[PDB]
């Protein structure tokens, strides 16, 4: 009635646990200390009931999906929405002219990125 | 009572191990330094059960 699972991801203190079978993935995370601050909850069950053996993977925000638009190419650029090879020409551009970018809210300031498509981005980009 | 098992992969030393059968993965890779910084740890269960003549590949981060 007892079950090993590996709790390991963006949790506190990753490990392999011992609790009971009737124990659902919120406790194993809990028991683990609970998230941390790169975890995404979004793409986890909490509910989910706990079986021996088995692992508990959280990911973090991204998840790996992330373009780094300091770093990036062409083609990996306009993989994104609505970049596309003028719009993923001027952000490289601007990445060599007026220097990298520091934070998200610095596309703004690249031809043809406006506030509408900034936000359809937000979540998809790394700037350093 | 006894397994032997090969640790490859994204481990700090590969190789021969030898474990009790009560024993889980989490045991036969601490006896091979762990994982490393490249470890796909999404790839391996340390809470599964290891039997005699198992194989333990750990595959790193893009295979």
């Amino acid at each position: 009635k007892t079950a090993v699972v590996d709790v390991k991801g963006a949790v506190a203190n990753p490990g392999v646990y011992e609790v009971a079978a009737d124990a659902r993935v919120r406790d194993a995370i809990a028991l683990a200390g609970g998230l941390t601050d790169e975890a995404d909850e979004t793409k986890v069950n909490l509910a989910a009931k706990v079986h021996d053996e088995m692992m508990i993977y959280v990911p973090k925000k991204g998840e790996g999906m992330q373009v780094a638009i300091n770093t990036a190419t062409e083609e990996e650029l306009m993989q994104l929405p609505g970049i596309g090879p003028a719009k993923a020409n001027a952000i490289i551009a601007y990445r060599e002219e007026h220097g990298p970018f520091r934070r998200v809210e610095d596309l703004l300031n690249v031809t043809g990125i406006g506030e509408k498509t900034l936000e359809k981005l937000k979540p998809y980009l790394l700037v350093p």
